[PDB]
């Protein structure tokens, strides 16, 4: 079959949806993370920067980047 170039495959994680969103995955330890990649935590949202594995907390290399809350107020 033929191949397709992306980045934020966090959706494919789970399922492929109609609506391409149902609301994005919470984090999961143990899944690679590619960059743009994004899952919600604690009711936040982060978005993998680039290529990395490792749960949302301090990125002192920018492994993650916070791009908003699940639930805004």
């Amino acid at each position: 079959g033929p191949s397709t170039s992306m980045e934020n495959l966090v959706s494919l994680q789970n399922l492929l949806v109609y609506v391409n969103w149902s609301s994005y995955p919470k984090y999961e330890p143990g899944k690679e993370y590619n960059q743009g990649d994004i899952v919600e935590y604690n009711g936040k949202l982060y978005k993998a920067k680039y290529w990395t594995t490792s749960p949302p907390s301090d990125d002192p290399y920018g492994s993650w980047e916070y791009l908003g809350e699940a639930e805004p107020t």
